[PDB]
C-alpha cells in the first residue's frame, strides 16, 4: 500500500517527552508486547540519532496487559494534519440518539504503513528498573494507536468499509474519534445490540476483531434547597449561591432575599420568608433548570472541565470554553479510592465530551500533580489521554455546585 | 582497534552546513606535537588525510599534559557541535546502589580508547576535517578527517553507548543469568556462579568484546573491591557513601557552608536523621562566597547532632527481590521529615530526607502525604515497586482529613506506627453555625495608593471595634480582622467574612505558615473550643457585612 506523506507544523520540532518511571510488572508487559510487535514488523529498534520521544504505559483495557502510548505532544505538534488538512466531521445527531455504543477499531491502523519520513517522530522508550540498562527504543512503521493522525489517514478506508452498513441502516450515526467507533441508533435496546453485532462482522472482514444513553443526559442544575426553617446562615448561603449563579444565568435576582438579612443578626437565628423572596426563589429555580441563555459552543476554542470533590464518592463537573459560561454541568458517583474515582470521572466526562462536540477537554484536576502522575495509570481504561493541569479548588466553587 | 559494527547515520541541523572555521596559526613545538600525534593516529586508522575539495575545517590545539612532557591533541568542536543534530539523551537516571541485587561475583572491565574504537558515519566524516598549519602558515597545512568518534564532539557519548549496547545484546540474550551494567566506557558484570565458572564467563565476555573491536583489562588488571563510583563505596554485600570529613573551622565562609550542606545532603542517603535546616538558614541573603557567616546557636547545635551521627560509619544492604520493602517516616521537626527503607528491620536499603514545603500554608497531614508521594516515586525508580508504609498517624486522623478535604488524595498500603511526634489535626472547624455564640462580622480594607489599612468587626451583641494598620495589603487586613474577632471572642465564636482569600487559608486547617499573622490566627484557633467560619458576597448589602464594611474606610 502507498503511504500518505505527513507534515509537522512548520518550524516546530517533534516531541521530546521523557518516559515516566514504570513498575517492573508493566515493564515486563511492555517488553513482551513490543518484542511481538517487532517480530510482526509494526515497530523497529532505533539508534541514538533519533532525538524524539513519547511516553508509553501499560493499562488493563479484561485481564490482558495492553500498551498505551501518550501522544498528546505529537498530536498537538501534528494538529494541522489531522484537524484541518484531513479530519473527521462530527455529527450533531450522535448526541441525540437513544443509545450509543463505543467499539475499539485501533487494530485497523496496524495494517497501514506510516509515512517513512514521519516514523522518527513516533519514537518511544521502554525504561528499565534502577537504570540498570539503557532503555529499549522503537519507532513505529505503521499507523500507531492514539495518534490523531491515524484515524485521519485511515479515514477513506473506513468510509469504504462502513458504506454498505451505512446504506442499509441510514438512520444510524457512526462517528470515528481516535481509536474508537461511536455508533448511535434509536432502536429498542435489543435491536440496537443486534445492529452492533452486524457491524462487528463488517469490521471483522477487514481485520477489526458498553452503551451510552445521551437522551438521558440532562443538566445537574445549581440546586436551591427547600428548607423548612431558614436561618441567617442558610439565607446567606442561598445568597452566595444566587450571587454565583447570577454571573452565569441572565435573569437571576437576589434583592427580595437580602432584605431578610437586615441588621447584624446571629447566624443561628430563624427568620420566616418574605412573600416576595418566596417568589424570587421559585423564579430562580425556573432559570437554573434551563440551559444558559447566551452561551454557545465555539468550535475554534479549547474545552475546559473543572471537577470538584464533594465527598461520599460524589464528584461535580462543569465544561466551558470561557470561565463560567457553562456548556454543560453534571455529576458522577461511585473502592473508596479518591484517585480511582477521579480517574473514572475524567473518562466519563471525556467520553460525553467526544459524543457532544467531537473534542476532548483540558481538565482542571483537584489533586497534587505528583499523586495523580504516580497513580492514574492504575485505573485508566481509555485509549486516549485528555490534557490536564492541576488546581486547588476555590473553596466557594465546591459548595455552590453541591446537591 | 576500530569496531566492525555498522555506523549510526548522522546529519546536521536541517538549515545548516558543516563548519568552516579557519585555523589559528600555532607555534612550532605545537605544530611538531600535533604532527607526531596525527601520524600515529593515522597509522591506527583513527584519522585519514585529505586534500581539498573538502571545504570544512575545525581548529586544533595542543597542550602540555600535567607537569610532564606529554602533548595532547585538543580539538574545538564548538562550531560543528552547534551545527550537529540533537541525539536522544545518552542515559537518564543513574543506578542507585540500594537497587542492586547482591552478587556472588563481580568483575569491572573498562573499554580502552573507547571513542576511537567506534566508527563514524562515512557520510559525516568530512565535517570533522581539521588542519595542522605549516610553520608561520606560509604553506598549505596537513588536512585530516576523523573515521572514528572524536573526543569532544556532541554525538560521541551517545553513539558509543548505543554501540556498546548493540554489541552486548547477543551475549545478554545467551547469558540472562549474568548482569551487565553499562556506565560510560566501563562495564560492570556480576553473576552467582563460583570463581570457576565466573572468570570463565568473563573471558568469554571479553572475547566477544574483542571480536567487536573492544579491548578490555585482563584478569590481572581488573580492579578489586571495594569499588568507588558516583560518590559511593560499593562492597560485596553492603554499600555506603564515600567517607566524609566535616572540617574543623573557627570561622565559616559561604562557600564552606555550601560544601558542608552538599556533603550532608549526600550523606543523608544512608545516615539517618541528618539535618540541614539550621545550616541552610545561614545561606539566605545575597552574599559573596568569600564572606564569613557566624553560626547561630541552632545552626551550631545542628552541626553538632550531625557531627555525632557521622562518628561511627553506617552502611546499606542490597536489594532482595523476593521480599517486600518497608518505608518508615518520622517527623524530625519543623517541616523536616526523615525516612528509612529496609526489608528486614532495621538493616536499611537506604534513607533520606524531606524538607520541602508546598505553598505558604500547610499542615502536617498534607506534608506527610507529600513525603509519602515522594518516597513512592523514588521506589518505583529504584526497585520497580511501591513500598509498604509505616506512618506516625492514626488511620482515623488520616481518614478524617481525607474525607473532609477538597483535594483528592491517596497513599498506598500503610499501617500506623507509634513513633512520636505523632501527626494530628490541631483544630477542627465546626460544620454548622454555633448556637449562642457571638457572631463577629469582620472586615478589612486597604487604600491602594496610601497603603493605610483598617481592620474591624461588628457583632450581633452590639460590639464594634476597628483598628488601623500601616503599610499593609488589602488581603492582610482581611486576616487581621479575623485575628481580631478571635482575640476578643469567647471559646465559641461564629465569624463571617467576605474574603474568599481568608476563608481559603483557614478552611484548609493550616498548622504552620510563612505568615506570623497566620501563625497568630492559628495559635488562637487551637485555644478555641468551637469556631465556625462562613463567607458572604461583598457589597450586596447583606446583614452585618454592610456595617463593618462602612466602618473601615
Ligand atoms: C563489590 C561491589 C558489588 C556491587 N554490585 C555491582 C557492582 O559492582 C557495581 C554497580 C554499579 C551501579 C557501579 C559500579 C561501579 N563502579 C559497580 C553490580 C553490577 C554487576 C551491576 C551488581 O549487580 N551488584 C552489586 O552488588
Amino acid at each position: 500500500i502507498e503511504t500518505v506523506p505527513v507534515k509537522l507544523k512548520p518550524g516546530m520540532d517533534g516531541p521530546k517527552v521523557k518516559q515516566w518511571p514504570l513498575t517492573e510488572e508493566k515493564i515486563k508487559a511492555l517488553v513482551e508486547i513490543c518484542t511481538e510487535m517487532e517480530k510482526e514488523g509494526k515497530i523497529s529498534k532505533i539508534g541514538p540519532e533519533n532525538p524524539y520521544n513519547t511516553p508509553v504505559f501499560a493499562i488493563k483495557k479484561s485481564t490482558k496487559w495492553r500498551k498505551l502510548v501518550d501522544f498528546r505532544e505529537l498530536n498537538k505538534r501534528t494538529q494541522d494534519f489531522w484537524e484541518v488538512q484531513l479530519g473527521i466531521p462530527h455529527p450533531a445527531g450522535l448526541k441525540k440518539k437513544k443509545s450509543v455504543t463505543v467499539l475499539d477499531v485501533g487494530d485497523a491502523y496496524f495494517s497501514v504503513p506510516l509515512d517513512e519520513d514521519f516514523r522518527k517522530y513516533t519514537a518511544f522508550t521502554i525504561p528499565s528498573i534502577n537504570n540498570e540498562t539503557p532503555g529499549i527504543r522503537y519507532q513505529y512503521n505503521v499507523l500507531p494507536q492514539g495518534w490523531k493522525g491515524s484515524p485521519a489517514i485511515f479515514q477513506s478506508s473506513m468510509t469504504k468499509i462502513l458504506e454498505p452498513f451505512r446504506k442499509q441502516n441510514p438512520d444510524i450515526v457512526i462517528y470515528q474519534y481516535m481509536d474508537d467507533l461511536y455508533v448511535g441508533s434509536d432502536l429498542e435496546i435489543g435491536q440496537h445490540r443486534t445492529k452492533i453485532e452486524e457491524l462487528r462482522q463488517h469490521l471483522l472482514r477487514w481485520g477489526l476483531t458498553y452503551e451510552l444513553h445521551p437522551d438521558k443526559w440532562t443538566v445537574q442544575p445549581i440546586v436551591l434547597p427547600e428548607k423548612d426553617s431558614w436561618t441567617v446562615n442558610d439565607i446567606q448561603k442561598l445568597v452566595g449561591k444566587l450571587n454565583w449563579a447570577s454571573q452565569i444565568y441572565p435573569g437571576i435576582k437576589v434583592r427580595q432575599l437580602c432584605k431578610l438579612l437586615r441588621g447584624t443578626k446571629a447566624l443561628t437565628e430563624v427568620i420566616p420568608l418574605t412573600e416576595e423572596a418566596e417568589l424570587e426563589l421559585a423564579e430562580n429555580r425556573e432559570i437554573l433548570k434551563e440551559p444558559v441563555h447566551g452561551v454557545y459552543y465555539d468550535p475554534s476554542k479549547d474545552l475546559i472541565a473543572e471537577i470538584q470533590k464533594q465527598g461520599q464518592g460524589q464528584w461535580t463537573y462543569q465544561i466551558y470554553q470561557e470561565p463560567f459560561k457553562n456548556l454543560k454541568t453534571g455529576k458522577y458517583a461511585r473502592h473508596t479510592n479518591d484517585v480511582k474515582q477521579l480517574t473514572e470521572a475524567v473518562q466519563k466526562i471525556t467520553t460525553e465530551s467526544i459524543v457532544i462536540w467531537g473534542k476532548t477537554p483540558k481538565f482542571k484536576l483537584p489533586i497534587q500533580k505528583e499523586t495523580w502522575e504516580t497513580w492514574w495509570t492504575e485505573y485508566w481504561q481509555a485509549t486516549w489521554i485528555p490534557e490536564w493541569e492541576f488546581v486547588n479548588t476555590p473553596p466557594l466553587v465546591k459548595l455552590w455546585y453541591q446537591l
